[PDB]
């Protein structure tokens, strides 16, 4: 069988069954599993989505291996993934020299000194987050913040990436917006998992999980504002200036574009909802945030780029959500020779796995885990936290490279919104919340608020 390595190098973990492998134990859900296995099973286990072996590791000694140690040697490449038609050139999606390429020519527009040169432009869209919020809170009705900041995150994303400038929850309906704003445990993905075997028959049937309509409206998009710009600050023109120079292509430039996108939308907006659910659930760190900023920021003073790393109780706020609510769940890297790290031996072709959401809710490095206690990351306790253990943007060559712009663009709309609002449950809000038993961490019910003007 295929089913038999974890046995063979006495490595414990569930019995798997035939074809499935483990993957019956994700009706509970990736965290509620890991958690489970972590707990059964001790610091290293393995299992199988279908025939794939995964092999989980906690030690962040080996952790530091497998992310940073061995990355270009070894850990390279995250688990192979498709039907993926010409998105094969994303950064993400890459592989080996060719992600290595990739990554070095975009490195440098992420860079804090391209960052701060976009603060004004994630400012402005701020302003609008607050003249929709207010709209309705001077209409005491509870509010949808994944609406709300959904459109918000969609506002900055459009400015930020081509200059296009909208207000998606006001013109909801530009065509823009329509394509942009388009579950691993969904019927389809479970399938992948049994038959991966049927993936490279979807791609010579270019069926794409980026759907084929989405991707031909930008793709032609994308070419107008090139050949409208070329000739007659965001993230399409730093991409335009480095091309012109091994250097990135046209159709290359169009796939980027769409990971930022979906990197940026779901991710910026659902963490936001995240953060507004603990502020409102814990009005103490709610009004402590708020007397924060009014100390750095008087008058409603809006905020700059050094402004907002002068706010130390904000980033704590931040940092104790992610801790909460990782949005990756888990890292993983795929093991492309055998190797032995940290004392143990690894095959090749194991994916290795890191149970973020698991070690960020284990009670051996975290007091209280479960509760909402930012002062784990006060300048006074922020140094005994492994950052081996917390890593809500993944660590190392291949870490998230948009860290320093979504911490940036959460930290602005949260700066304005509590500036100008307070945030009270409703009865209608789900408390305490529970997390979508699917395969996204969301919420099983949205969040719904009260909103107040200060
Ligand atoms: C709060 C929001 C976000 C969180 C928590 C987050 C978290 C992560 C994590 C955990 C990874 C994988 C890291 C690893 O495997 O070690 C990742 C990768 C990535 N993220 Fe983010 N991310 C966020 C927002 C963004 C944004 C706004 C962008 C915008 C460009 C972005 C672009 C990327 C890319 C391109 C990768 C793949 C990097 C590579 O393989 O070279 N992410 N993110
Ligand atoms: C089947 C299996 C689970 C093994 O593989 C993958 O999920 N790998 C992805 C390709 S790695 C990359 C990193 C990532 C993936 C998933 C969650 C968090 C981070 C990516 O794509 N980040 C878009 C994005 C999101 C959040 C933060 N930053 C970036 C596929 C993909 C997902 C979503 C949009 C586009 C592509």
């Amino acid at each position: 069988h295929s089913h038999g390595l974890f046995k063979k190098l006495g490595i414990p973990g569930p019995t798997p069954l035939p074809f499935l492998g483990n993957i019956l134990s994700y009706h509970k859900g990736f965290c509620m599993f890991d958690m489970e296995c972590h707990k059964k099973y001790g610091k290293v286990w393995g299992f199988y989505d279908g025939q794939q072996p995964v092999l989980a590791i906690t030690d962040p000694d080996m952790i530091k291996t497998v992310l940073v140690k061995e990355c270009y040697s070894v850990f390279t490449n995250r688990r192979p993934f498709g039907p993926v038609g010409f998105m094969k050139s994303a950064i993400s999606i890459a592989e080996d020299e060719e992600w290595k390429r990739l990554r070095s020519l975009l490195s440098p527009t992420f860079t804090s000194g391209k960052l701060k040169e976009m603060v004004p432009i994630i400012a402005q869209y701020g302003d609008v987050l607050v003249r929709n919020l207010r709209r309705e809170a001077e209409t005491g009705k509870p509010v949808t913040l994944k609406d709300v900041f959904g459109a918000y995150s969609m506002d900055v994303i459009t400015s930020t990436s081509f200059g296009v400038n909208i207000d998606s929850l006001n013109n909801p309906q530009d065509p823009f917006v329509e394509n942009t704003k388009k579950d691993f445990l969904d019927p389809f993905f479970l399938s992948i998992t049994v038959f991966p075997f049927l993936i490279p028959i979807l791609e010579v049937l270019n069926i794409c999980v980026f759907p084929r309509e989405v991707t031909n409206f930008l793709r032609k998009s994308v070419k107008r504002m090139k050949e409208s710009r070329l000739e007659d600050v965001d993230f399409l023109q730093l991409m335009i200036d480095s091309q012109n120079s091994k250097a990135l292509s046209d159709l290359e430039l169009v796939a980027q574009s769409i990971i930022f996108i979906f990197a940026g939308y779901e991710t910026t907006s659902s963490v936001l909802s995240f953060i507004m659910y603990e502020l409102a659930t814990h009005p103490d760190v709610q009004q402590k945030l708020q007397e924060e900023i009014d100390a750095v920021l008087p008058n409603k003073a809006p905020p700059t780029y050094d402004t907002v790393l002068q706010m130390e109780y904000l980033d704590m706020v931040v940092n104790e959500t992610l801790r909460l609510f990782p949005i990756a769940m888990r890292l993983e890297r795929v093991c492309k020779k055998d190797v032995e790290i940290n004392g143990m031996f690894i095959p090749k072709g194991v994916v290795v796995m890191i149970p973020s959401y698991a070690l960020h809710r284990d009670p051996k490095y975290w007091t209280e885990p479960e509760k909402f206690l930012p002062e784990r990351f006060s300048k006074k306790n922020k140094d005994n936290i492994d950052p081996y253990i917390y890593t809500p943007f993944g660590s190392g060559p291949r870490n998230c490279i948009g860290m320093r712009f979504a911490l940036m663009n959460m930290k602005l709309a949260l700066i304005r919104v509590l500036q100008n609002f307070s945030f009270k449950p409703c009865k209608e809000t789900q408390i305490p919340l529970k997390l979508s038993l699917g395969g996204l961490l969301q919420p099983e019910k949205p969040v719904v608020l009260k909103v107040e003007s200060r």
